[PDB]
């Protein structure tokens, strides 16, 4: 399966071209991601110089396969099951009162490596609101993603909504479309509606100058 290749720490590659309103830059992150305990921890740097988006903006789009599915539910892994060939996950986020991203991403192995590659297009901001004013906490909101089987795209879907905390200010709300498709022919678990809880945890490197993430995630899955 593509389960066994979870059983042990696994090496995480992370690369994103971004986009928005025009402000074009990069972002790679690496680090580790352990599904046994459901646990990742990854450090991203902008290696274009200054990231022209508050970073909490990017966490959902910067691998749902580390999730910890217990053993009740071992069959319920859409996400674990699709790999090494892996699959595409797509998502357009509404930000309120301001613009949107458009994210399409493939996360596969690459040799032992699980690299989640991603083109991001972000249109029709406010030049000066809570994202490319740089007016968003360093810190975050998690929520829990409901994932909903898809037969008819052989995927799955999810919605939730994410608040990202306003300085000077109230809640700025980021609201999340998903699908995700495989990119093999073999066939694919297509769960059970469950959940994926996770707890996010971002911080710096006091000797990194890049402009640049630290995140520390844990994250299973609950069926009901």
């Amino acid at each position: 399966k593509g389960e066994e290749l979870f059983t042990g720490v696994v090496p995480i590659l992370v690369e994103l071209d971004g986009d928005v309103n025009g402000h074009k830059f990069s972002v790679s992150g690496e680090g580790e991601g352990d599904a046994t305990y459901g646990k990742l921890t990854l450090k991203f740097i902008c290696t274009t110089g200054k990231l022209p988006v508050p970073w909490p903006t990017l966490v959902t789009t910067l691998v749902q396969c580390f999730s910890r599915y217990p053993d009740h539910m071992k069959r319920h892994d859409f996400f674990k099951s699709a790999m090494p060939e892996g699959y595409v996950q797509e998502r357009t986020i509404f930000f309120k009162d301001d613009g949107n991203y458009k994210t399409r991403a493939e996360v596969k192995f690459e040799g032992d490596t699980l690299v989640n590659r991603i083109e991001l297009k972000g249109i029709d901001f406010k030049e000066d609101g809570n994202i490319l004013g740089h007016k968003l906490e360093y810190n975050y909101n998690d929520h829990q993603v409901y994932i909903m089987a898809d037969k008819q795209k052989n995927g799955i879907k999810a919605n939730f909504k994410i608040r990202h905390n306003i300085e000077d200010g109230g809640v700025q709300l980021a609201d999340h479309y998903q699908q995700n498709t495989p990119i093999g022919d073999g066939p694919v678990l297509l769960p059970d509606n469950h959940y994926l809880f996770t707890t996010s945890t971002l911080s710096k490197d006091p000797n990194e100058k890049r402009d640049h993430m630290v995140l520390l995630e844990f994250v299973t899955a609950a069926g009901i």
